[PDB]
């Protein structure tokens, strides 16, 4: 019954998931002046042209768009990664106000939201097995700021009324996640974890330097979603972000100077 409230939020999670206080937890603050440029980092390879979106779902802690990951259709490769990572789903974290909502921060700056494109390493065969491995997942993180609208996001926001409450899902085919990407693929990378329970330490994080801009109307539609199931007291789905965790014995690497 974990969540993001006063009595079940991130400060409580360690009781059910003691790895919450582990050695490679996420998110973290990205100190841009301390991140080390690593000229050996290869360019990110994002191959999304054959992506097959399936469903969109309110899972009670966010909403997610799920993809067919039974074939190499939408994959992430290169960068700090060895091998091929299949896109399983994407989801967002966002705030009650534009000055908060992101999980990662940049020089302590919070963005209005953060997009996570979740991929798993095909050498482990399925995502359940991948989450048990130190290099099982690669999550591509993209910051959202409020300004101009993001046209590629609009098809997502327009269906959110149909999945307002926990458990609701809808058909969401032929969605192209390339429409969510910024111009630059410049990134920071570090070894980390899931940012929701079970907080497994299985993620190579790849966080893009360039945020995308979304409109105030687009983020307002995020904030109209509900944590609760239908018929329960309405609690707006906002501030579903875990705060920055201690960096401990890790170095964030940058793909750029
Ligand atoms: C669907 C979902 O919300 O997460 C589940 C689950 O919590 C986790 O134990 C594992 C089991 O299937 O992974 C999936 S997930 O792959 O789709 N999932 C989504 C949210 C988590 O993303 S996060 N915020 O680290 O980036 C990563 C794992
Ligand atoms: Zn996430």
């Amino acid at each position: 019954h974990w969540g993001y409230g006063k009595h079940n939020g991130p400060e409580h999670w360690h009781k059910d998931f003691p790895i919450a206080k582990g050695e490679r937890q996420s998110p973290v603050d990205i100190d841009t002046h301390t991140a080390k440029y690593d000229p050996s980092l290869k360019p990110l390879s994002v191959s999304y042209d054959q992506a097959t979106s399936l469903r969109i779902l309110n899972n009670g802690h966010s909403f997610q768009v799920t993809f067919d990951d039974s074939q190499d259709k939408a994959v992430l490769k290169g960068g700090p990664l060895d091998g091929t990572y299949r896109l399983l789903q994407f989801h967002f974290h966002w705030g009650s106000l534009d000055g908060q909502g992101s999980e990662h921060t940049v020089d302590k700056k919070k963005y209005a939201a953060e997009l996570h494109l979740v991929h798993w390493n095909t050498k482990y065969g399925d995502v359940g097995k991948a989450v048990q491995q130190p290099d099982g997942l690669a999550v591509l993180g993209i910051f959202l700021k409020v300004g101009s609208a993001k046209p590629g996001l609009q098809k997502v926001v327009d269906v959110l009324d149909s999945i307002k409450t926990e458990g609701k899902s809808a058909d969401f085919t032929n969605f192209d996640p390339r429409g969510l990407l910024p111009e630059s693929l410049d990134y920071w990378t570090y070894p980390g974890s899931l940012t929701t329970p079970p907080l497994a330490e299985c993620v190579t994080w790849i966080v893009l330097k360039q945020p995308i801009s979304v409109s105030s109307e687009q983020v307002l539609k995020f904030r109209k979603l509900n944590f609760n199931g239908e018929g329960e007291p309405e609690e707006l789905m906002v501030d579903n972000w875990r705060p920055a965790q201690p960096l401990k014995n890790r170095q964030i690497k940058a793909s750029f100077k």
